[PDB]
């Protein structure tokens, strides 16, 4: 409540909902499992960030399951915040760099990965429009990073890979990613 | 039927079924597909 | 059980692993997890 002062916009949305009434989702970054691409479609996937021409996207879906029990009608609600990396851009020529298997080196892409979400009794589980005006720019900043482990003529497919994401200001808590999200 | 013998209970409950209405899984143990866990999360749920 | 097969300097995260589940009270059916199931 206090972080949002200057606003009568939380007192119409966010006093609705008795405190308990929200959660948090302190989803990990490291622990996603190891990534499963067939090394064609790693090379393919590498030219078409290397050398390609039509403009890609990178979406992130989040799902929430609930219960049947306390009754309800809906048990899925999810939804997608699609993003598109333009060709010659910075973000898919980092990207690309990044899948060549450097050691340390890095990338974050902005606006990917917002912190309040509705969960109404619909399968929308839209983005809270009223703590955030843009719905574009309000977005976190998300870090993605490409840890990679030797196994054992190629120095590319040869050993393990897996995609490990933080928040683009993280102080101590890499290994966190907030998601606030409310619940009817 | 015949192994749950002192009790009424069965009478109560498994009665209720067609021999047919009730079925068994017979899942494999061995058939585990290849353990999915990145050495960063292995050595921190070892260490755990 | 964690069976763990070779391939091929770490000696721990350099190669396969998969779990495998039995009874308790295995006779000869160590691939086998019987379950009875009630339907309504």
């Amino acid at each position: 409540s206090q972080q949002f002062d200057p606003y009568p916009l939380a007192m119409q949305f966010i006093s609705q909902y008795s405190p308990e009434d929200i959660v948090t989702a302190q989803i990990e970054g490291s622990s996603g499992a190891l990534w499963r691409i067939s090394p064609p479609s790693r090379a393919q996937m590498k030219q078409e960030l290397y050398n390609g021409t039509a403009d890609i996207t990178l979406r992130f879906t989040w799902n929430f399951q609930r219960d049947l029990a306390k009754g309800g009608t809906v048990e899925y609600t999810n939804e997608k915040h699609t993003l598109e990396l333009a060709p010659n851009s910075t973000a898919r020529r980092q990207l690309a760099q990044l899948l060549e298997g450097r050691p340390d080196q890095s990338v974050v892409i902005p606006h990917l990965f917002p912190k309040y979400i509705r969960a109404p009794n619909g399968p929308e589980a839209n983005p809270v429009k009223q703590l955030q005006p843009d719905e574009e720019e309000d977005y976190l900043g998300v870090r993605i990073q490409l840890r990679r482990e030797q196994v054992g003529g190629t120095k590319a497919s040869d050993f393990l890979e897996w995609w490990v994401i933080e928040l683009q200001d993280c102080k101590a808590d890499c290994n966190l990613l907030p998601m606030v999200i409310f619940s009817d």
